[PDB]
């Protein structure tokens, strides 16, 4: 498969306009932004519309749509950004321009010449992870390991560092620096998170830290080592404890120039490479007992959810429970056992927000057993489920996946989410779809009835972001196949 | 099925005169007290005998038979209530002049919507407990849980409190009927091991539910649910401040009944799913299924250390008996079988509740090795007796060795019940009732028409149903253990 | 089968001349010392060569070859001795003579009279739960408490002069012929490796048993039983006070032999079933069976860190080898295989006892990956040898690494002697010293002995090609 850099300019624009590359959220399948991005693209190419930004016009206006995922802790959240589709296609068309994309593709090819390092996180155009398989394999060659991570790589990048990538001291770097400035209030504070476009930018400076670390490396003559990397997750292998310490002090020096540093918690020099190549949550998943009883397995999942809270391994181990739900036929003692399993899975979600897709699928399929067709009694248990889970402060990701099950059981009866009310407009077949408080067009010059803004408003209000053809083909309950792609 | 309060007087006395109703001991299946208790009922019915006790006639006499079960470790005392006094005390309760107003008090417990009980006696017929499955389902509604027990509930029930579940003010009712007759058989406590004594506990526990509901409605605390099983309390609320105020009212209403809370088992939880199952139930789920017999039996032994004297070990041992009965041939009988006998002998040495299932696999393990050689098999069973005889109680052991030794040989006991069962098994004439139950309180000397016609009914009536004994297996079957 | 003392004089020599009896060291199947020693015997019986020892001539000369096994700890190693073949067949013929053999068998038979003491570690002619563990488990039916100990360093601390005290009292003795024949073959305790030493160790061990029962019958203590394996004691009784006076008597009789009990492994156990099995065996039952190859091999690595250099881990790598041999085609050789080669390489680089089985899974794994291309495989074996040569001693590595290397293509005196017999060239140089023989190499006596050592092959070429390319589970299950 082709990575982002060994493909052509026309292929890079077509790749960046995919709903996959636009935003990598745990979103239902019926949401698809490809047609909207590909319509506003060809409209700029056909000169039907014109996108022309200005730092003065853009300063002081919030542009994007931010969705909050709890990630971990439940007192902290991650700000995933839905970039304005108008500014996104324009910003994709500008870096995919052959004048600068030629420089970008060859800058990545220079990272491949850095032969000591291995970046397994470069985006690609579509067992165990390669980051782990590459670490277990090099134990045959090296005995020691240095694992580390970056505190907030995406939120702490000094945006002016992009200029330091292509040129040194004092170019596509200034182009990148200037346009993350146009969004996010011209603060140079951070870069957005939740897009392949933003990931491709991160790997440019990640590979540049890789370039500059090798430059300090060769000056001190330490060339018998290897590095396996995935985003900010660094793993340096060598057979000399003295070398790793020097490489660590050089890696903290190069990060000191880009305004970053190592996570003191997740930074350690290791002697058992095989032990520390896997996460502790993935190790305990191996030892979990295989159960045939549903309640025995589901209760075992909850206990696993305490030792490893808000972990994606809990979703994998919950997804396999959902695999066995569709395989079973009759659920004996539905009046007693099903009610008990509902309270179990409701508590797993009340403490682990990452399990909203699977947990809603668990709550949906178990209710198709207790109430076959009586959707009225089904809706009361979801409202009971929502009343509990809504006690958390930021529950927008719940409302989106709660809507997937809601839309297939009853469309006639207020989600309070700008995206969810937009989906509901396209689900209820409304005349014009809402765009207010979803994406701000105030940066575009003119009035709402101006020949340009009203023409762009026609695209935002008529283009469907929901594949109603796929939605009608989707099953009544959430299937494991819809969640299996989230890994 | 129907509850104990959903029965009329004609079938309430029928339920109370069942062997399961009379005692709840882990007695073998060839001792059914149904024929004795139902025939002495007819004697009072057709005026053959007269049974009317008096506080002065009965004060100072140990009327009932007592069997000690260690429970954990500290040993409980289950009471085999005197059959004469039992049927008199059940007929007076099932009298329609009082049974109509005892079940009426049970019906008022049903109107208490916030409280949910599952420990009411149920007229039975010929996985996951409801106490846990109900609490697991309540995590959808509530988030906090308050779980306590009543410390020594049965041994410390104030006897005069039975009058308080009907009328509050006391001066010079079914409460006095129960308060007066319980003090006659005992002399402060309540006997254990009978479902009649459980129905009395549910009335005083149900009144606690009613009185707590009156105290919680005056304080305007409405959003909570209670799941109760006898002593075990579980209160569910979404408010940590409401939950520890209902607690302060529970200790007040239990403080007026001479009761208290087990402070060692009193806790306010947050994970309802976590503390809905006991620790023994959780670790039982995690256990690896071993195909090897010695590997599994050794794993069961290690479980008994981390969970001393628990019914989960009996359930985990009963699965090993099901595996033994499935086997038809075992190999390496020399070193492997002898090592397994030593493993189970150590389990019973520290887990007294494993006496039935421990003797079960021991007799089944011996038949796999020594075969039909009754001499070598019986001598090894006596070697097991000598080891376990060091423990203080072991009265239940003699009850269950009697079931094992009788099916392979005949002729000890050293127990009034064991010698009586042995007399009924060997088919003698006069069954020994001399030291089993004290009938001295029956006014009149021997040979008199009342005591002699009662002695004729205590000696000639068979409590050991021999047709069932002749239909069982030589070794203890897993089905027998499953009934307990 | 029959024990070592239940064999007559003629077969006792045939037993001591067997390769699995000459050495218990885990060696490849193509090594067979049965041909060399048994042909040296027939040379002594035919008077073609006469081995005459002298305490003055043998003094100041290392007569034997030694191979180091790490055992455990990795900073400590145990010296396994391949006794000199000439001195071995001589010293084997000396005690197996009917005059001195009848006295030894009459002594081992006296150990049978000690009904309270049962030994399951006497050497026996060949053909789950070990008997030391199964017997200790069944005794829980009779007794309640247990007292398990181990002599601190039994073999290396035996006073060689104590072999007389097992046949005489204080001060022509049969045990005296052993005190002088061990102090001659080594610069003056008992060596390690040969079953001849196991029989000598069991002599005084049975005498510790006889002398202990004298002190316990004197103190009117009799209601107890003892299960023993070599120096591993397990004393059972129903009286904790009796057990402390039995142990206090065991340290006395052991102190009379200059022997010590390990303080670290000494405890009066309240629970027999709990401590009847080693901890590594108890955790082996707790391990979850895995259908995935990598999930199993990673679980093996985790087990080796809680029980380092354990023979229980060897059994559990052997299960992995049996599963590899069953699989016809491998699943995803590009990524999954290269990782498993690193897992086993890290296990062998910290658990030296896993050198044989580990080399086996290394080779079988490369056959699934690189296939029949031996050039691409040899570069990985060199990568494995480099990672493991960082260990200090190795040697045992090189022995089991020849078995894989020499089977596909052609450091120590032993591994080059095997190399000589695989090229049909046989230099006995620097392997067994012969300088304790009168005359030079030109003299007929020494020249005739060099001929028998050089002509007889210690490697059976008919078995080498008969063996498989990779080390099979049937080879590692013997050890």
């Amino acid at each position: 498969m082709k990575k982002v850099y060994e493909l052509t300019s026309e292929e890079a624009l077509s790749y960046f306009l995919r709903h996959d590359s636009y935003t990598t959220l745990e979103l239902p399948a019926y949401i698809n932004f490809t047609t909207l991005l590909n319509d506003i693209n060809s409209s700029i190419h056909n000169k039907k519309i014109k996108i022309e930004p200005t730092a003065k016009e853009l300063m002081g206006k919030d542009i994007n749509y931010e969705v909050l995922v709890s990630k971990d802790g439940l007192y902290s959240w991650r700000r995933i950004t839905l970039i304005n589709p108008l500014y996104y296609v324009y910003f994709c068309r500008k870096i995919t321009a052959p004048a600068t994309w030629e420089i970008i593709t060859e800058k990545f090819k220079s990272f491949e010449s850095n032969d000591l390092f291995t970046c397994s996180s470069i985006p690609v155009r579509k067992w165990w992870e390669d980051f782990e398989q590459k670490s277990l394999a090099l134990a045959l060659e090296y005995e020691f390991m240095f694992s580390t991570d970056i505190s907030n790589f995406y939120p702490s990048i000094y945006t002016h560092s992009f200029e330091w990538v292509f040129i040194s001291k004092e170019n596509p770097g200034g182009l990148i620096d200037s346009h993350i400035q146009m969004m996010m209030n011209n603060q140079t504070n951070g870069i957005p998170l939740g897009s392949t476009l933003m990931d491709t930018f991160a790997e440019l400076i990640l590979g540049q830290i890789d370039i500059e670390l090798r430059k300090k490396t060769n000056e001190l003559k330490i060339i018998n080592y290897k590095v396996v990397r995935y985003r900010d997750d660094y793993r340096i292998f060598s057979n000399s404890k003295d070398d790793l310490d020097i490489i660590s002090k050089c890696l903290v020096n190069v990060l000191g120039d880009f305004g970053l540093d190592l996570n003191s918690k997740k930074t350690e020099l290791y002697e058992d490479i095989i032990l520390h190549s896997l996460k502790q949550a993935k190790k305990d998943y191996i030892k979990e007992k295989r159960h045939k009883s549903l309640q025995k397995m589901l209760y075992s999942i909850y206990l696993f959810s305490l030792k490893h809270p808000n972990s994606k391994t809990t979703v994998r181990y919950l997804n396999d429970f959902l695999r066995n739900l569709f395989k079973r036929k009759t659920i004996k003692d539905n009046g007693q056992q099903v009610d008990a399993m509902l309270g179990i899975i409701s508590s797993i979600m009340a403490k682990n927000p990452t399990t909203y897709p699977v947990g809603t699928a668990i709550f949906s399929k178990l209710l198709s057993f207790l109430y076959g067709d009586d959707t009225q009694k089904k809706l009361t248990k979801l409202e009971q489920l929502h009343k509990k889970l809504d006690k958390q402060p930021n529950t927008e990701m719940l409302d989106i996946w709660f809507q997937r099950t809601q839309a297939k059981i009853n469309l006639e009866w207020s989600y309070k989410s700008a995206l969810c009310v937009r989906i509901n407009d396209e689900l209820t077949k409304e005349k014009t779809f809402s765009v207010n408080n979803l994406w701000n067009i105030d940066w575009i010059q003119g009035k709402e009835t101006s020949p340009n803004k009203a023409k762009i408003l026609s695209l935002l209000r008529k283009t469907k972001i929901v594949d109603t053809d796929k939605f009608d083909k989707m099953d009544d309950n959430i299937t494991p196949e819809e969640v299996n792609l989230f890994f």
